[PDB]
């Protein structure tokens, strides 16, 4: 059965607010999708893999007439691809070429807290750096780069810093997925921008429940063409905006495969032909344009509105099969006696609140034992009537949901998972096994809701290795 509706509920849509700003046509003539080239290792030696990323200003030629003056990892605006396989061990120097303190979260990634991990308990200083070593232990997995300074993460994450990340292993390669980068394998970074005199003005544009833009910019471009040489196509979709949500299908509703999720590839490949992503979720998609001529453009909407022009070139029509089952996901054990944790997301614009409160980098929140799966109960108070869909975070981990308001699963929810949309009037449970030690933030990814303080600390403790954190 072919998925025929977005899996998040259209009272709870962010077109019903008030002041809900629709996409509008940016100037300028259509460009080519940028593909930002993987960033090339310092040093190889062995299994240990040496990377220097800089987080610095610069131009960035966005809209016809004067540059935009953009922040970006390694370049302008956005940044590198950047490559982990899993059990391999990176030793990463974080660099701030910026004139304000900024810090370098791994959205996704299984790594050590509070320092490594990159949240606001990890300050790279202006002109200064910060070291980090860590092995990679999960499964392949697009995952993303992004600044985590409280509460300046909304405006640094605007100004331009962000990165596509992907993990790869044995398992995903075995499968000969389309992987010639920038050519059949695209990153897809959605993300929106208003402009001002060609220049972003985040202070101007903010919205307490949500900084909207006006442009669509995917990948740092605007008015993007992607020129289809290969008629089976991979685009990891991430969603990157501040608040908007993407609904995404193409104009004649042409299928396509989603393989993956944040944590790594679904068990059994789903397929759709429109899906729904809020903010930091990502969908691994399969399109074959084969059934389209060689002269023909296949335009990708989000609602109505034309994102991403695919034109057909001299493609050569070619079958597209995966295997069944996909990927293995293994199941976290859960009894009657698994500990429950309750948390409630509540109220919208400056009154969002976290199980009652707001965020302080010394208030530990809960505690919980290392490598003891968890069962989370996630809920959104917000009244169905004017009411929001908050994407959920948890840093440290990927997680498996147990179910939605006591029913099924969205058909794309069987795999991991480390941000979900919780509806109005909605408990999402879910089940983690933390397996990394320290300090880690629990969130809404609504940036201006998480820097209002939308968000919680929890400490993962080994009851027999006990440590000691000097939070400040
Ligand atoms: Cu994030
Ligand atoms: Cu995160
Ligand atoms: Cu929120
Ligand atoms: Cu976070």
């Amino acid at each position: 059965a072919m998925i025929t509706k977005y899996l998040y509920d259209e009272n709870a849509y962010d077109y019903h607010d008030g002041g809900y700003r629709p996409l509008k046509k940016a100037p300028g003539e259509e460009h080519p999708l940028n593909v930002p080239a993987f960033l090339k290792p310092d040093r190889i030696e062995g299994n240990e893999i040496y990377y220097t990323v800089t987080a610095q200003a610069g131009e960035t030629k966005i809209l016809p007439g004067k540059p935009t003056h953009t922040w970006g990892y390694n370049g302008s605006i956005l940044g590198p691809a950047i490559q982990f396989e899993t059990g391999k061990t990176y030793h990463v120097t974080l660099k701030n070429e910026l004139d304000e303190v900024t810090t370098f979260h791994w959205h996704g990634l299984n790594i050590v807290g509070p320092y490594e991990d990159g949240g606001p308990h990890a300050p790279v200083y202006p002109h200064g750096e910060r070291k980090i070593t860590f092995t990679v232990d999960q499964p392949a997995a697009n995952i993303w780069l992004h600044p985590h300074p409280c509460p300046e993460t909304a405006r640094q994450v605007w100004n331009g810093l962000a990165a596509p990340v992907i993990i790869t292993d044995g398992h995903e390669q075995s499968l000969k997925l389309p992987r010639r980068w920038g050519v059949n394998d695209f990153p897809v970074v959605l993300q929106d921008r208003s402009y001002h005199d060609n220049q972003l003005d985040y202070k101007a544009d903010y919205d307490v429940d949500g900084t909207l833009g006006d442009y669509a910019l995917v990948n740092g471009t605007v008015n993007p063409v992607v020129n289809v040489t290969k008629p089976i196509i991979r685009l990891r979709f991430l969603n990157g905006s501040n608040r908007r949500e993407w609904r995404l299908h193409f104009a004649d509703y042409h299928p396509f495969t989603q393989i993956g999720s944040d944590g790594g590839l679904l068990p059994e490949a789903v397929e759709m032909d429109r899906i729904m992503l809020t903010c930091a979720e990502r969908a691994d998609v399969l399109v074959n344009f084969s059934d389209y001529q060689p002269g023909q453009e296949v335009i990708l909407q989000t609602d109505d509105f034309n994102l991403i022009k695919f034109k057909i070139g001299d493609i050569k029509k070619e079958n597209m099969l995966l295997p069944s089952p996909l990927a293995e996901i293994p199941a976290l054990s859960v009894d009657e006696n698994t500990p429950v944790f309750k948390t409630v997301m509540s109220g919208m614009d400056d009154q969002v609140r976290l199980d009652g409160k707001l965020f302080d980098m010394q208030r530990i929140d809960t505690r919980q034992q290392v490598d003891q799966t968890q069962i989370w109960e996630v809920s959104n108070t917000n009244d169905m009537e004017g009411g929001m869909i908050h994407p959920f975070h948890i840093h440290g981990c990927q997680f498996q949901l147990i179910d939605r308001n006591g029913h099924a699963v969205n058909p794309n929810e069987h795999g991991w998972k480390d941000t979900i949309g919780v509806n109005p009037n909605e408990t999402v449970r879910i089940r983690v096994k933390f397996t990394k030690l320290g300090i880690f933030m629990y969130h809404c990814h609504i940036l201006e809701h998480e820097d209002t303080g939308m968000m919680a600390q929890i400490e993962i403790f080994d009851p027999d290795h006990p440590i000691e954190y000097h939070l400040m």
